[PDB]
């Protein structure tokens, strides 16, 4: 009797469920670094001067 | 009798869900920097010029 009996007469299927996650990371990170740099120049002037004047 | 007869004339299967979901992600981020240079020049320099003139 009562209201269930109709849960019966059709194959319910109540289906509940739960999932519940969690996560927890932790990333360290070092470095180093080193340059150097070595430069050379050289430079060679050379000039040459005529002038002439006539008045 | 009645019309709900004919859902179980012609096999019906009536399906439903509902997934909820709820999601925080909290990430902290710190970073160091140090830095160091260290330079040196020197530049050395020589000339000569020479005018001779005739008037």
């Amino acid at each position: 009797y009562g209201s269930d009996m109709y849960k019966y007469i059709e194959q319910v299927t109540d289906t509940q469920s739960q999932d519940l996650g969690k996560a927890i990371e932790n990333a360290i990170e070092q470095g180093q670094t080193k340059d150097r740099q070595q430069d050379k120049g050289h430079e060679e002037y050379k000039d040459y001067e005529d002038t002439i004047t006539k008045s």
